[PDB]
DNA sequence: GGGGTCCT
DNA sequence: AGGACCC
């Protein structure tokens, strides 16, 4: 039996800004992305503002709406590393999924207190927060016992991010990652809650859409909706077999079990970024001439952040997007650029990344390219 | 939108 | 190199 938390920022972006502008702490406030309102704080979400929602709508529905612009994301990517620090300091296992929520594998810090407990205070144990669905807890019952100490540890957790770190967030605490993350949010903002195995069943069939499911995305849930599979319930008793043949012997077996709420996937440690990217999406760019200028900018950024990383990239990799859906074209970086970091690092790989873009858009013949990014891969 | 992961 | 997933 795993004992796992999931944690989850609230509004992280919104929290940020309001962090390096507190004058911002009182007003609705939306983070923007070109033209989209990519997350607010509570005070926004309270006028009728939703997540990922039109600058046009969001204008509209809450006028009053302070909009701070989010599309560098170097402070968030900044926070974001120093919550799972933060965690790996409670236990060494946290995996990271996105820039704000975490995954600590708690079972062997519990089973340690446990271990320093007298039978004095273990009559004695208490939950830290909600349970879900107000279940009874059985003191006798050595799974309830072990999730309590779990949720104690990510009480402890979420004190120290907001006492060093001023940010506030939800745990959910279950006996693995699926559950831990689909129990997370029941109760949010900051606040946290317990998952007891009697109550799983209860859990997932609260959910409406299969899409719900962590695992299941849009491709897969389209393809299960053609099925008509549509409620967890439909996934749990639709044919194995046929299922199998459907989609696969992997995502079959895999996405049927996560619809009973089993999933034995480990807490992997994250540790390092395995690549940098950045990108810049536009409405156009229809000459060489501009690419360049805009694939410089972004090596740019790039080479500021491998520089204070420490490791080196071996290889290189151009994304474009063409209007009316990603193409890439990688190759390793020569040894000799490799070692860079204080001379003119810039002019050979821009020279590397044009020959990388010709080769994927024809100069010759009129093209018309909505994004371009770059990334740094193959860290050693 | 502006990132990131892993598998095939 | 592309596809699928996550935020
Ligand atoms: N398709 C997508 N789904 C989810 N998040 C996305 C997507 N595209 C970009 N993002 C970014 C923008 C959001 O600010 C952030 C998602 O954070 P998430 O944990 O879902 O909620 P949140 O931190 O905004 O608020 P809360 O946790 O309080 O609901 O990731
Ligand atoms: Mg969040
Ligand atoms: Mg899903």
């Amino acid at each position: 039996s795993r004992v796992i938390v999931h944690v989850d920022l609230d509004c992280f972006y919104a929290q940020v800004e309001m962090i390096s502008n507190p004058e911002l702490k009182d007003k609705p406030l939306g983070v923007q992305q070109k033209y989209l309102v990519v997350t607010c704080n509570y005070e926004a979400r309270k006028l009728g503002v939703k997540k990922l929602m039109n600058v046009r709508d969001a204008k509209e529905k809450c006028p009053q709406l302070v909009l701070v612009n989010g599309e560098d994301l170097t402070r968030y990517r900044e926070m974001s590393y120093k919550v799972t620090e933060l965690l790996e300091e409670f236990s060494p296992v946290v995996e990271r999924l996105g820039f704000d929520e975490n995954f600590v594998d708690l079972t062997e810090m519990v089973e340690k207190r446990l271990q320093q407990l007298q039978s004095d205070e273990l009559s004695a144990v208490t939950v830290s927060g909600h349970v879900y669905n107000n279940q009874s807890i059985n003191l006798l019952d050595v799974l309830h016992i072990r999730l309590l100490v779990g949720s104690q540890i990510a009480a402890e957790m979420r004190e120290a991010m907001y006492n060093q770190l001023g940010l506030t967030g939800c745990a959910g605490v279950a006996s693995n990652k699926l559950l831990a993350k689909l129990v997370s949010g029941v109760f949010k903002p900051n606040q946290q809650t317990v998952l007891l195995p009697e109550s799983c069943q209860h859990l997932i069939h609260s959910l409406n859409h299969i899409k719900e499911i962590p695992g299941i995305g849009y491709k897969t849930a389209k393809c299960l909706e053609a099925l008509g599979i549509n409620s967890v319930r439909d996934l749990q008793t639709f044919s194995p077999k046929i299922l199998e043949k459907e989609l696969g012997i992997s995502v079959a077996q895999r996405i049927q079990k996560l619809s009973f709420g089993e999933d034995n996937s480990p807490v992997i440690l994250s540790g390092p970024p395995q690549s940098f990217s950045e990108e810049d999406s536009f409405k156009k760019c229809s000459s060489e001439v501009e690419a360049k200028n805009k694939i410089e900018e972004l090596l740019a950024s790039l080479l500021n952040r491998v520089c204070q990383d420490g490791r080196k990239p071996h290889t290189v990799r151009l994304i474009i997007r063409r209007y009316s859906g990603r193409e890439s074209r990688q190759c390793p970086i020569p040894s000799h650029v490799i070692q860079k970091l204080n001379y003119d690092v810039m002019t050979p790989m821009v020279d590397i990344l044009m020959k990388l873009f010709r080769n994927m858009v024809n100069v010759k013949m009129p093209f018309h390219l909505t994004l371009l990014s770059v990334c740094f891969c193959n860290l050693k």
